[PDB]
Protein backbone atom coordinates (compact mmCIF):
# COMPACT_ATOMS: atom_id res chain seq x y z
CA UNK A 1 0.00 0.00 0.00
CA UNK A 2 3.12 2.82 -0.20
CA UNK A 3 4.03 3.80 -3.42
CA UNK A 4 4.63 7.17 -5.85
CA UNK A 5 1.96 9.43 -6.75
CA UNK A 6 1.09 8.38 -10.94
CA UNK A 7 0.85 11.90 -11.34
CA UNK A 8 4.06 14.14 -8.96
CA UNK A 9 5.41 10.81 -7.66
CA UNK A 10 5.29 12.54 -4.78
CA UNK A 11 5.09 9.11 -2.07
CA UNK A 12 1.37 8.00 -0.59
CA UNK A 13 -0.20 5.68 0.54
CA UNK A 14 -3.76 6.88 -1.07
CA UNK A 15 -4.56 4.55 -4.20
CA UNK A 16 -7.67 5.43 -6.43
CA UNK A 17 -10.24 2.62 -5.28
CA UNK A 18 -12.71 3.92 -8.32
CA UNK A 19 -10.12 3.64 -11.14
CA UNK A 20 -9.53 0.14 -13.18
CA UNK A 21 -5.90 -0.29 -12.42
CA UNK A 22 -5.94 1.72 -8.92
CA UNK A 23 -2.97 4.11 -9.28
CA UNK A 24 -1.08 5.77 -6.23
CA UNK A 25 -2.43 9.75 -5.60
CA UNK A 26 -0.33 12.11 -3.78
CA UNK A 27 -2.87 13.83 -1.30
CA UNK A 28 -2.45 16.87 -3.58
CA UNK A 29 -3.84 15.04 -6.50
CA UNK A 30 -6.06 12.52 -5.17
CA UNK A 31 -8.27 15.51 -3.81
CA UNK A 32 -8.19 17.25 -7.30
CA UNK A 33 -9.09 13.49 -8.62
CA UNK A 34 -11.97 12.96 -5.98
CA UNK A 35 -13.73 16.13 -5.86
CA UNK A 36 -13.81 16.53 -10.19
CA UNK A 37 -15.05 13.09 -11.08
CA UNK A 38 -17.47 10.40 -9.82
CA UNK A 39 -14.34 8.66 -8.16
CA UNK A 40 -14.82 9.25 -4.59
CA UNK A 41 -13.52 5.23 -3.38
CA UNK A 42 -9.99 6.33 -1.85
CA UNK A 43 -8.03 3.34 -0.59
CA UNK A 44 -5.24 3.03 1.66
CA UNK A 45 -3.61 0.24 3.81
CA UNK A 46 -7.83 0.00 4.26
CA UNK A 47 -10.39 1.43 2.37
CA UNK A 48 -11.57 5.44 3.33
CA UNK A 49 -15.58 3.38 4.33
CA UNK A 50 -17.10 3.91 7.04
CA UNK A 51 -15.77 2.11 10.32
CA UNK A 52 -19.38 2.47 12.10
CA UNK A 53 -21.29 -1.00 11.78
CA UNK A 54 -23.74 -1.63 9.09
CA UNK A 55 -22.99 2.01 7.15
CA UNK A 56 -22.44 2.14 3.68
CA UNK A 57 -20.71 5.42 3.47
CA UNK A 58 -17.22 5.07 0.94
CA UNK A 59 -17.30 8.62 -0.61
CA UNK A 60 -14.51 9.91 0.50
CA UNK A 61 -15.66 13.69 0.62
CA UNK A 62 -18.34 12.42 3.18
CA UNK A 63 -16.01 10.97 5.37
CA UNK A 64 -13.65 12.22 8.84
CA UNK A 65 -11.10 10.88 10.34
CA UNK A 66 -12.80 9.90 13.85
CA UNK A 67 -9.59 9.41 16.15
CA UNK A 68 -7.78 6.52 14.73
CA UNK A 69 -10.72 5.03 12.71
CA UNK A 70 -12.94 6.89 9.72
CA UNK A 71 -16.66 7.27 9.73
CA UNK A 72 -19.08 9.84 8.05
CA UNK A 73 -21.31 12.90 9.27
CA UNK A 74 -23.63 10.59 10.78
CA UNK A 75 -21.13 8.33 12.65
CA UNK A 76 -17.77 10.73 13.29
CA UNK A 77 -17.11 11.58 16.98
CA UNK A 78 -16.93 15.20 18.24
CA UNK A 79 -13.30 15.91 17.70
CA UNK A 80 -12.94 14.67 13.89
CA UNK A 81 -11.27 16.05 10.82
CA UNK A 82 -12.31 15.89 7.51
CA UNK A 83 -10.74 13.28 4.92
CA UNK A 84 -11.19 16.02 2.36
CA UNK A 85 -10.20 19.72 2.67
CA UNK A 86 -8.18 22.62 2.11
CA UNK A 87 -7.06 20.98 -1.49
CA UNK A 88 -6.08 17.18 -0.11
CA UNK A 89 -7.32 14.28 1.14
CA UNK A 90 -5.44 13.36 4.56
CA UNK A 91 -2.74 10.78 4.21
CA UNK A 92 0.91 9.60 4.20
CA UNK A 93 3.41 12.04 3.50
CA UNK A 94 0.90 15.20 3.19
CA UNK A 95 -4.54 16.66 -13.34
CA UNK A 96 -7.72 17.83 -15.56
CA UNK A 97 -5.72 15.52 -17.92
CA UNK A 98 -5.85 12.36 -15.21
CA UNK A 99 -9.15 12.70 -14.34
CA UNK A 100 -10.18 12.33 -18.58
CA UNK A 101 -7.77 8.82 -18.73
CA UNK A 102 -9.52 7.84 -15.73
CA UNK A 103 -13.14 8.14 -16.29
CA UNK A 104 -13.14 7.93 -20.05
CA UNK A 105 -14.46 4.61 -22.15
CA UNK A 106 -11.93 4.77 -25.05
CA UNK A 107 -14.36 4.77 -27.67
CA UNK A 108 -13.79 8.57 -28.39
CA UNK A 109 -10.83 9.53 -30.80
CA UNK A 110 -10.14 12.33 -28.10
CA UNK A 111 -9.21 9.71 -25.72
CA UNK A 112 -6.54 8.83 -27.57
CA UNK A 113 -5.52 12.57 -28.42
CA UNK A 114 -5.59 13.37 -25.18
CA UNK A 115 -3.30 9.36 -23.71
CA UNK A 116 -0.41 10.79 -26.39
CA UNK A 117 -0.81 15.00 -25.72
CA UNK A 118 -0.08 14.13 -21.90
CA UNK A 119 2.70 13.48 -19.41
CA UNK A 120 5.25 10.82 -19.96
CA UNK A 121 3.55 9.18 -16.19
CA UNK A 122 -0.03 9.63 -17.93
CA UNK A 123 0.73 7.91 -20.99
CA UNK A 124 1.84 4.98 -19.34
CA UNK A 125 -1.34 5.72 -17.05
CA UNK A 126 -3.18 5.94 -20.64
CA UNK A 127 -1.50 2.70 -22.05
CA UNK A 128 -1.97 0.41 -18.92
CA UNK A 129 -6.23 1.88 -18.66
CA UNK A 130 -6.81 1.51 -22.45
CA UNK A 131 -5.36 -2.22 -22.24
CA UNK A 132 -7.19 -3.26 -19.44
CA UNK A 133 -10.61 -1.94 -20.76
CA UNK A 134 -9.86 -3.66 -23.85
CA UNK A 135 -9.80 -7.33 -22.29
CA UNK A 136 -12.36 -6.89 -20.10
CA UNK A 137 -14.75 -5.75 -23.19
CA UNK A 138 -13.64 -9.32 -24.58
CA UNK A 139 -15.74 -10.73 -21.89
CA UNK A 140 -18.87 -9.03 -23.33
CA UNK A 141 -18.93 -11.47 -26.35
CA UNK A 142 -21.25 -14.62 -26.73
CA UNK A 143 -19.86 -17.42 -26.82
CA UNK A 144 -19.61 -19.83 -30.26
CA UNK A 145 -20.44 -23.87 -29.85
CA UNK A 146 -19.66 -25.91 -32.97
CA UNK A 147 -23.05 -27.69 -33.89
CA UNK A 148 -21.82 -29.47 -37.16
CA UNK A 149 -18.56 -29.98 -39.20
CA UNK A 150 -18.76 -30.06 -42.74
CA UNK A 151 -14.95 -29.98 -43.49
CA UNK A 152 -11.58 -29.85 -42.50
CA UNK A 153 -12.17 -25.62 -43.46
CA UNK A 154 -15.48 -25.16 -42.87
CA UNK A 155 -17.94 -25.71 -40.11
CA UNK A 156 -21.64 -24.15 -38.39
CA UNK A 157 -21.75 -22.28 -35.26
CA UNK A 158 -24.17 -21.59 -32.59
CA UNK A 159 -24.12 -18.40 -30.52
CA UNK A 160 -24.67 -17.67 -27.13
CA UNK A 161 -28.16 -15.70 -26.54
CA UNK A 162 -28.39 -11.95 -24.52
CA UNK A 163 -24.63 -11.25 -25.55
CA UNK A 164 -22.88 -9.91 -29.15
CA UNK A 165 -21.25 -11.97 -31.54
CA UNK A 166 -17.73 -10.43 -32.39
CA UNK A 167 -16.51 -9.60 -35.52
CA UNK A 168 -15.30 -12.24 -37.41
CA UNK A 169 -12.23 -11.70 -39.06
CA UNK A 170 -8.54 -12.52 -37.85
CA UNK A 171 -8.27 -9.48 -35.99
CA UNK A 172 -10.20 -11.78 -33.59
CA UNK A 173 -8.48 -14.36 -32.29
CA UNK A 174 -10.15 -17.20 -30.45
CA UNK A 175 -9.13 -20.02 -28.01
CA UNK A 176 -10.91 -23.51 -28.46
CA UNK A 177 -12.19 -26.19 -25.84
CA UNK A 178 -8.08 -25.78 -24.64
CA UNK A 179 -7.45 -27.24 -28.22
CA UNK A 180 -5.73 -23.93 -28.97
CA UNK A 181 -6.37 -20.94 -30.59
CA UNK A 182 -8.59 -20.48 -33.56
CA UNK A 183 -10.10 -17.83 -35.95
CA UNK A 184 -13.09 -17.38 -38.63
CA UNK A 185 -13.97 -16.05 -41.90
CA UNK A 186 -17.30 -15.71 -44.05
CA UNK A 187 -24.91 -20.25 -43.50
CA UNK A 188 -21.37 -22.16 -44.16
CA UNK A 189 -18.03 -20.06 -42.39
CA UNK A 190 -14.51 -20.92 -42.49
CA UNK A 191 -12.47 -22.29 -39.56
CA UNK A 192 -8.54 -21.79 -38.78
CA UNK A 193 -6.55 -23.60 -34.93
CA UNK A 194 -3.04 -22.21 -34.81
CA UNK A 195 -3.44 -26.66 -34.27
CA UNK A 196 -4.67 -28.82 -36.69
CA UNK A 197 -8.01 -30.55 -34.72
CA UNK A 198 -10.45 -32.85 -35.21
CA UNK A 199 -13.13 -30.41 -34.97
CA UNK A 200 -15.70 -32.06 -32.44
CA UNK A 201 -19.48 -30.63 -31.73
CA UNK A 202 -20.13 -29.37 -28.62
CA UNK A 203 -16.81 -27.69 -28.38
CA UNK A 204 -16.95 -23.70 -27.70
CA UNK A 205 -14.80 -20.57 -28.89
CA UNK A 206 -13.92 -17.53 -26.40
CA UNK A 207 -11.84 -14.50 -27.59
CA UNK A 208 -8.90 -14.84 -24.94
CA UNK A 209 -8.36 -12.29 -22.27
CA UNK A 210 -4.87 -11.55 -21.26
CA UNK A 211 -4.08 -10.13 -17.75
CA UNK A 212 -2.25 -6.67 -18.62
CA UNK A 213 0.74 -6.41 -16.80
CA UNK A 214 1.74 -2.85 -15.15
CA UNK A 215 3.63 -0.81 -16.99
CA UNK A 216 7.12 0.84 -15.53
CA UNK A 217 10.00 2.15 -18.58
CA UNK A 218 8.73 5.25 -20.69
CA UNK A 219 7.27 5.30 -23.92
CA UNK A 220 10.44 6.80 -25.28
CA UNK A 221 13.86 6.97 -22.89
CA UNK A 222 14.76 11.14 -22.43
CA UNK A 223 17.09 11.73 -25.59
CA UNK A 224 20.85 12.25 -25.15
CA UNK A 225 23.05 13.85 -28.06
CA UNK A 226 26.55 12.97 -28.24
CA UNK A 227 29.15 14.57 -29.77
CA UNK A 228 30.77 11.17 -30.75
CA UNK A 229 29.47 7.76 -31.80
CA UNK A 230 28.99 6.08 -28.00
CA UNK A 231 29.71 2.57 -27.54
CA UNK A 232 29.64 1.28 -31.16
CA UNK A 233 32.94 1.26 -33.48
CA UNK A 234 31.79 1.78 -37.08
CA UNK A 235 34.10 0.50 -40.11
CA UNK A 236 35.96 2.25 -42.74
CA UNK A 237 35.59 -0.92 -45.49
CA UNK A 238 31.56 -0.58 -45.83
CA UNK A 239 29.19 -1.77 -48.51
CA UNK A 240 29.15 0.69 -51.11
CA UNK A 241 25.00 -1.32 -51.26
CA UNK A 242 24.67 0.88 -47.87
CA UNK A 243 27.28 3.70 -48.29
CA UNK A 244 24.13 5.76 -48.86
CA UNK A 245 22.96 5.47 -45.32
CA UNK A 246 26.66 6.34 -43.77
CA UNK A 247 25.44 9.71 -42.76
CA UNK A 248 22.05 8.28 -40.80
CA UNK A 249 24.35 5.61 -39.65
CA UNK A 250 26.21 7.70 -37.51
CA UNK A 251 23.76 10.23 -36.79
CA UNK A 252 22.23 7.21 -34.82
CA UNK A 253 25.24 6.15 -32.90
CA UNK A 254 25.23 9.99 -31.88
CA UNK A 255 21.86 10.43 -30.03
CA UNK A 256 20.10 8.07 -27.37
CA UNK A 257 17.35 7.28 -29.90
CA UNK A 258 16.45 8.10 -33.48
CA UNK A 259 13.29 8.23 -35.50
CA UNK A 260 13.51 6.98 -39.37
CA UNK A 261 10.49 7.90 -41.75
CA UNK A 262 10.79 5.35 -45.00
CA UNK A 263 7.78 5.95 -47.03
CA UNK A 264 6.75 2.27 -49.00
CA UNK A 265 10.04 0.84 -50.69
CA UNK A 266 12.60 3.54 -49.59
CA UNK A 267 14.65 0.82 -48.21
CA UNK A 268 13.31 0.45 -44.09
CA UNK A 269 14.75 -3.41 -44.22
CA UNK A 270 17.89 -2.11 -46.14
CA UNK A 271 18.42 0.25 -43.68
CA UNK A 272 18.05 -1.18 -40.73
CA UNK A 273 20.24 -4.53 -41.62
CA UNK A 274 23.01 -2.31 -42.75
CA UNK A 275 23.35 -0.60 -39.63
CA UNK A 276 24.67 -4.05 -38.22
CA UNK A 277 27.33 -4.22 -40.86
CA UNK A 278 28.19 -0.35 -40.54
CA UNK A 279 28.55 -1.48 -36.27
CA UNK A 280 29.80 -4.95 -36.75
CA UNK A 281 30.54 -5.86 -33.25
CA UNK A 282 27.56 -4.50 -32.53
CA UNK A 283 24.97 -6.66 -30.61
CA UNK A 284 21.37 -5.81 -31.98
CA UNK A 285 18.02 -6.81 -31.17
CA UNK A 286 15.65 -6.37 -34.20
CA UNK A 287 12.15 -5.88 -32.64
CA UNK A 288 8.37 -5.15 -34.01
CA UNK A 289 4.94 -6.13 -33.16
CA UNK A 290 3.90 -8.56 -35.64
CA UNK A 291 5.52 -11.88 -36.82
CA UNK A 292 5.11 -10.65 -40.38
CA UNK A 293 7.39 -7.27 -39.25
CA UNK A 294 10.05 -9.69 -37.56
CA UNK A 295 10.26 -12.49 -40.18
CA UNK A 296 11.14 -9.66 -43.16
CA UNK A 297 13.56 -8.05 -40.95
CA UNK A 298 15.00 -11.73 -41.10
CA UNK A 299 14.38 -12.36 -44.76
CA UNK A 300 17.05 -9.39 -44.92
CA UNK A 301 19.44 -10.25 -42.33
CA UNK A 302 19.53 -13.62 -44.65
CA UNK A 303 20.96 -11.88 -47.17
CA UNK A 304 23.77 -10.10 -45.63
CA UNK A 305 24.65 -10.96 -41.94
CA UNK A 306 25.83 -14.60 -41.13
CA UNK A 307 23.40 -16.89 -40.07
CA UNK A 308 25.38 -18.29 -37.40
CA UNK A 309 25.11 -15.23 -35.17
CA UNK A 310 21.54 -14.94 -36.21
CA UNK A 311 18.35 -16.12 -33.63
CA UNK A 312 14.89 -15.82 -34.46
CA UNK A 313 12.51 -15.53 -30.40
CA UNK A 314 9.57 -17.89 -30.58
CA UNK A 315 7.20 -17.90 -27.77
CA UNK A 316 6.44 -22.11 -26.86
CA UNK A 317 2.63 -20.63 -27.37
CA UNK A 318 2.93 -20.43 -31.44
CA UNK A 319 0.10 -18.63 -33.09
CA UNK A 320 1.32 -18.32 -36.83
CA UNK A 321 4.37 -19.84 -38.68
CA UNK A 322 6.89 -18.09 -38.57
CA UNK A 323 11.05 -17.63 -40.07
CA UNK A 324 12.50 -21.02 -39.86
CA UNK A 325 16.07 -20.89 -40.53
CA UNK A 326 18.09 -19.05 -37.72
CA UNK A 327 18.95 -21.14 -34.34
CA UNK A 328 15.62 -20.84 -32.49
CA UNK A 329 15.53 -18.91 -28.82
CA UNK A 330 18.95 -18.60 -28.45
CA UNK A 331 18.53 -14.81 -26.78
CA UNK A 332 22.74 -14.54 -26.45
CA UNK A 333 23.00 -14.43 -30.21
CA UNK A 334 24.57 -11.39 -31.63
CA UNK A 335 21.21 -10.56 -33.63
CA UNK A 336 17.81 -11.13 -32.01
CA UNK A 337 14.67 -11.65 -33.91
CA UNK A 338 11.65 -11.08 -31.85
CA UNK A 339 7.86 -9.54 -31.75
CA UNK A 340 7.58 -7.25 -28.72
CA UNK A 341 4.98 -9.52 -26.83
CA UNK A 342 7.90 -12.15 -26.47
CA UNK A 343 10.88 -10.00 -25.85
CA UNK A 344 13.35 -11.79 -23.34
CA UNK A 345 15.12 -9.27 -20.52
CA UNK A 346 18.28 -8.61 -22.19
CA UNK A 347 20.80 -5.85 -23.08
CA UNK A 348 22.15 -4.67 -26.80
CA UNK A 349 24.14 -1.88 -28.02
CA UNK A 350 21.25 -0.62 -30.57
CA UNK A 351 17.42 -1.68 -30.84
CA UNK A 352 15.82 -1.42 -33.80
CA UNK A 353 12.33 -1.81 -33.68
CA UNK A 354 10.44 -1.75 -37.10
CA UNK A 355 6.59 -0.89 -38.41
CA UNK A 356 6.53 1.58 -35.62
CA UNK A 357 3.04 3.20 -36.71
CA UNK A 358 1.20 -0.87 -35.73
CA UNK A 359 2.64 -0.17 -32.12
CA UNK A 360 1.00 1.27 -29.13
CA UNK A 361 2.42 3.27 -26.04
CA UNK A 362 2.00 -0.21 -24.30
CA UNK A 363 4.08 -2.10 -26.85
CA UNK A 364 7.08 1.37 -26.63
CA UNK A 365 6.75 0.86 -22.73
CA UNK A 366 7.42 -2.77 -23.38
CA UNK A 367 10.47 -2.59 -24.97
CA UNK A 368 12.10 -0.08 -22.82
CA UNK A 369 11.42 -2.13 -20.07
CA UNK A 370 12.76 -5.67 -21.64
CA UNK A 371 15.45 -4.10 -23.46
CA UNK A 372 18.05 -1.65 -21.85
CA UNK A 373 20.02 -0.22 -24.34
CA UNK A 374 23.09 2.03 -25.86
CA UNK A 375 20.82 3.33 -28.90
CA UNK A 376 17.08 2.94 -30.09
CA UNK A 377 16.17 3.15 -33.23
CA UNK A 378 12.65 3.74 -34.47
CA UNK A 379 11.84 2.83 -38.33
CA UNK A 380 8.39 2.81 -39.84
CA UNK A 381 6.13 5.54 -41.33
CA UNK A 382 3.14 7.32 -39.94
CA UNK A 383 1.48 7.91 -43.13
CA UNK A 384 1.08 3.60 -43.00
CA UNK A 385 -1.54 1.67 -41.34
CA UNK A 386 -1.66 1.97 -37.18
CA UNK A 387 -2.75 -1.36 -34.63
CA UNK A 388 -6.58 -1.85 -34.76
CA UNK A 389 -8.24 0.16 -31.82
CA UNK A 390 -10.97 -2.25 -31.31
CA UNK A 391 -12.94 -0.26 -28.78
CA UNK A 392 -12.58 3.71 -30.82
CA UNK A 393 -15.55 3.91 -32.52
CA UNK A 394 -16.22 8.09 -32.53
CA UNK A 395 -13.77 9.74 -34.50
CA UNK A 396 -10.21 9.38 -36.63
CA UNK A 397 -7.54 8.66 -35.28
CA UNK A 398 -4.71 10.83 -36.88
CA UNK A 399 -1.07 9.68 -37.62
CA UNK A 400 0.47 11.86 -34.86
CA UNK A 401 -1.52 10.42 -32.23
CA UNK A 402 -0.83 6.61 -33.13
CA UNK A 403 2.16 6.53 -30.47
CA UNK A 404 5.13 8.70 -28.78
CA UNK A 405 6.92 8.17 -32.18
CA UNK A 406 4.44 9.42 -34.41
CA UNK A 407 3.72 12.27 -32.21
CA UNK A 408 7.33 13.37 -32.76
CA UNK A 409 7.69 12.03 -36.16
CA UNK A 410 4.64 14.32 -37.47
CA UNK A 411 5.76 17.40 -35.04
CA UNK A 412 9.41 18.02 -34.92
CA UNK A 413 9.57 15.61 -37.76
CA UNK A 414 11.48 11.95 -38.00
CA UNK A 415 15.69 12.30 -37.09
CA UNK A 416 15.80 10.60 -40.85
CA UNK A 417 13.79 10.47 -44.08
CA UNK A 418 14.11 7.62 -46.97
CA UNK A 419 13.35 10.05 -50.13
CA UNK A 420 13.24 7.53 -52.62
CA UNK A 421 11.16 4.87 -53.20
CA UNK A 422 12.35 2.14 -55.23
CA UNK A 423 9.54 -0.21 -55.89
CA UNK A 424 6.71 1.90 -57.38
CA UNK A 425 6.19 2.73 -61.05
CA UNK A 426 6.61 6.74 -60.68
CA UNK A 427 1.98 6.94 -61.23
CA UNK A 428 1.68 5.61 -57.47
CA UNK A 429 4.91 6.84 -56.46
CA UNK A 430 3.63 10.63 -57.50
CA UNK A 431 -0.01 10.07 -56.50
CA UNK A 432 1.12 9.15 -52.37
CA UNK A 433 3.82 11.66 -52.84
CA UNK A 434 1.23 14.70 -53.16
CA UNK A 435 -1.36 12.93 -51.00
CA UNK A 436 0.65 12.17 -47.52
CA UNK A 437 4.48 12.95 -48.10
CA UNK A 438 4.05 16.65 -48.68
CA UNK A 439 5.80 15.80 -51.84
CA UNK A 440 9.34 14.53 -50.88
CA UNK A 441 9.22 10.99 -52.02
CA UNK A 442 10.57 10.77 -55.35
CA UNK A 443 10.52 8.09 -58.06
CA UNK A 444 13.34 5.65 -58.98
CA UNK A 445 11.46 3.58 -61.19
CA UNK A 446 9.80 5.20 -64.72
CA UNK A 447 6.02 5.45 -64.94
CA UNK A 448 5.06 1.63 -65.39
CA UNK A 449 1.80 2.93 -68.69
CA UNK A 450 0.57 -0.03 -66.34
CA UNK A 451 -1.75 1.97 -63.48
CA UNK A 452 -4.92 2.62 -64.24
CA UNK A 453 -8.40 3.99 -62.91
CA UNK A 454 -11.84 3.32 -63.22
CA UNK A 455 -14.59 5.39 -61.10
CA UNK A 456 -17.32 2.10 -60.56
CA UNK A 457 -19.78 3.04 -57.42
CA UNK A 458 -21.28 -0.35 -58.25
CA UNK A 459 -23.92 -1.92 -55.64
CA UNK A 460 -23.08 -2.00 -51.92
CA UNK A 461 -23.81 -5.17 -49.63
CA UNK A 462 -22.95 -6.20 -46.18
CA UNK A 463 -22.04 -9.32 -44.26
CA UNK A 464 -23.22 -8.00 -40.72
CA UNK A 465 -20.86 -4.78 -41.08
CA UNK A 466 -18.09 -5.73 -43.75
CA UNK A 467 -18.84 -4.57 -47.28
CA UNK A 468 -19.12 -6.56 -50.85
CA UNK A 469 -19.37 -4.76 -53.56
CA UNK A 470 -20.10 -7.50 -56.86
CA UNK A 471 -20.63 -5.00 -59.69
CA UNK A 472 -16.73 -3.75 -58.72
CA UNK A 473 -15.95 -7.63 -59.02
CA UNK A 474 -17.67 -8.16 -62.26
CA UNK A 475 -15.78 -5.04 -63.76
CA UNK A 476 -12.82 -6.86 -62.48
CA UNK A 477 -13.35 -9.75 -64.14
CA UNK A 478 -13.99 -8.44 -67.42
CA UNK A 479 -10.65 -6.59 -67.27
CA UNK A 480 -8.53 -9.68 -66.35
CA UNK A 481 -10.23 -11.52 -69.78
CA UNK A 482 -8.43 -8.42 -71.74
CA UNK A 483 -5.58 -8.13 -69.77
CA UNK A 484 -4.38 -12.16 -69.45
CA UNK A 485 -0.72 -11.00 -67.62
CA UNK A 486 -2.86 -9.46 -64.45
CA UNK A 487 -3.87 -13.32 -63.88
CA UNK A 488 -0.50 -13.14 -61.68
CA UNK A 489 -2.66 -9.90 -59.68
CA UNK A 490 -3.62 -9.92 -55.66
CA UNK A 491 -6.30 -8.74 -55.74
CA UNK A 492 -6.72 -6.34 -52.59
CA UNK A 493 -10.11 -4.22 -51.15
CA UNK A 494 -10.21 -2.90 -47.62
CA UNK A 495 -12.47 -6.09 -46.42
CA UNK A 496 -12.66 -9.33 -45.77
CA UNK A 497 -16.08 -10.25 -47.26
CA UNK A 498 -15.31 -8.05 -50.49
CA UNK A 499 -11.97 -10.44 -50.82
CA UNK A 500 -14.04 -13.55 -49.77
CA UNK A 501 -16.64 -12.84 -52.63
CA UNK A 502 -13.37 -12.10 -55.02
CA UNK A 503 -11.41 -15.06 -54.33
CA UNK A 504 -14.38 -17.43 -55.51
CA UNK A 505 -15.09 -15.31 -58.74
CA UNK A 506 -11.88 -14.29 -59.86
CA UNK A 507 -9.60 -16.77 -58.24
CA UNK A 508 -6.72 -14.83 -57.13
CA UNK A 509 -5.13 -14.43 -53.87
CA UNK A 510 -6.52 -12.15 -52.04
CA UNK A 511 -5.26 -9.44 -49.13
CA UNK A 512 -6.91 -7.09 -46.78
CA UNK A 513 -4.87 -3.15 -47.10
CA UNK A 514 -3.97 -4.10 -43.28
CA UNK A 515 -2.40 -7.17 -43.70
CA UNK A 516 -0.75 -6.32 -47.10
CA UNK A 517 1.16 -3.89 -45.55
CA UNK A 518 4.90 -4.64 -45.52
CA UNK A 519 4.26 -6.74 -48.91
CA UNK A 520 4.81 -6.09 -52.57
CA UNK A 521 3.46 -7.67 -55.55
CA UNK A 522 3.99 -7.16 -59.19
CA UNK A 523 0.29 -6.63 -60.04
CA UNK A 524 -2.55 -5.47 -57.74
CA UNK A 525 -5.94 -4.96 -58.00
CA UNK A 526 -7.58 -2.59 -55.72
CA UNK A 527 -11.27 -2.57 -55.52
CA UNK A 528 -12.31 0.29 -53.22
CA UNK A 529 -15.97 -1.46 -52.14
CA UNK A 530 -17.14 1.53 -50.22
CA UNK A 531 -16.77 5.18 -49.88
CA UNK A 532 -16.96 5.31 -46.02
CA UNK A 533 -14.50 6.70 -43.63
CA UNK A 534 -12.45 2.83 -43.35
CA UNK A 535 -12.07 2.68 -47.41
CA UNK A 536 -11.14 6.78 -47.64
CA UNK A 537 -8.88 6.79 -45.04
CA UNK A 538 -5.25 8.16 -46.54
CA UNK A 539 -3.34 6.16 -44.54
CA UNK A 540 -5.20 3.00 -46.21
CA UNK A 541 -5.23 4.20 -49.46
CA UNK A 542 -1.57 4.99 -49.41
CA UNK A 543 -0.40 1.42 -47.91
CA UNK A 544 -2.97 0.04 -51.06
CA UNK A 545 -1.62 1.62 -54.59
CA UNK A 546 2.10 0.90 -52.73
CA UNK A 547 2.02 -2.63 -52.98
CA UNK A 548 2.72 -2.91 -56.73
CA UNK A 549 6.06 -3.53 -58.55
CA UNK A 550 4.92 -2.95 -61.95
CA UNK A 551 0.83 -2.36 -62.63
CA UNK A 552 -2.06 -1.43 -60.17
CA UNK A 553 -5.66 -1.35 -61.23
CA UNK A 554 -8.15 0.82 -58.99
CA UNK A 555 -12.04 0.28 -59.03
CA UNK A 556 -12.82 3.51 -57.07
CA UNK A 557 -15.86 4.70 -55.42
CA UNK A 558 -14.82 8.07 -53.86
CA UNK A 559 -14.58 10.47 -56.62
CA UNK A 560 -11.87 12.69 -54.29
CA UNK A 561 -9.06 9.47 -53.95
CA UNK A 562 -10.15 8.85 -57.80
CA UNK A 563 -9.31 12.66 -59.19
CA UNK A 564 -6.24 12.46 -56.65
CA UNK A 565 -4.84 9.22 -58.17
CA UNK A 566 -2.15 10.11 -61.55
CA UNK A 567 -3.48 6.96 -63.50
CA UNK A 568 -4.88 6.58 -66.92
CA UNK A 569 -8.55 6.18 -66.44
CA UNK A 570 -10.14 3.15 -68.12
CA UNK A 571 -14.27 2.69 -69.41
CA UNK A 572 -16.77 0.02 -69.12
C1 LIG B 1 -0.80 1.83 -11.82
S1 LIG B 1 -0.99 2.75 -13.31
O1 LIG B 1 -1.14 4.13 -12.96
O2 LIG B 1 -2.01 2.12 -14.08
N1 LIG B 1 0.39 2.65 -14.15
C2 LIG B 1 1.54 3.45 -13.72
C3 LIG B 1 2.41 3.79 -14.89
C4 LIG B 1 3.64 4.55 -14.47
C5 LIG B 1 4.76 3.89 -14.00
C6 LIG B 1 5.89 4.58 -13.59
C7 LIG B 1 5.85 5.94 -13.62
F1 LIG B 1 6.93 6.63 -13.18
C8 LIG B 1 4.77 6.64 -14.08
C9 LIG B 1 3.65 5.93 -14.47
ZN1 LIG C 1 -10.06 7.26 -10.05
ZN1 LIG D 1 0.59 13.85 -6.90
ZN1 LIG E 1 -21.34 6.13 8.78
Amino acid sequence: AVGACVLCNSQTSLRCGACIRRPFLCCKCCYDHVISTSHKLVLSVNPYVCNAPGCDVTDVTQLYLGGMSYYCKSHKPPISFPLCANGQVFGLYKVTDFNAIATCDWTNAGDYILANTCTERLKLFAAETLKATEETFKLSYGIATVREVLSDRELHLSWEVGKPRPPLNRNYVFTGYQIGEYTFEKDAVVYRGTTTYKLNVGDYFVLTSHTVMPLSAPTLVPQEHYVRITGLYPTLNISDEFSSNVANYQKVGMQKYSTLQGPPGTGKSHFAIGLALYYPSARIVYTACSHAAVDALCEKALKYLPIDKCSRIIPARARVECFDKFKVNSTLEQYVFCTVNALPETTADIVVFDEISMATNYDLSVVNARLRAKHYVYIGDPAQLPAPRTLLTKGTLEPEYFNSVCRLMKTIGPDMFLGTCRRCPAEIVDTVSALVYDNKLKAHKDKSAQCFKMFYKGVITHDVSSAINRPQIGVVREFLTRNPAWRKAVFISPYNSQNAVASKILGLPTQTVDSSQGSEYDYVIFTQTTETAHSCNVNRFNVAITRAKVGILCIMSDRDLYDKLQFTSLEI
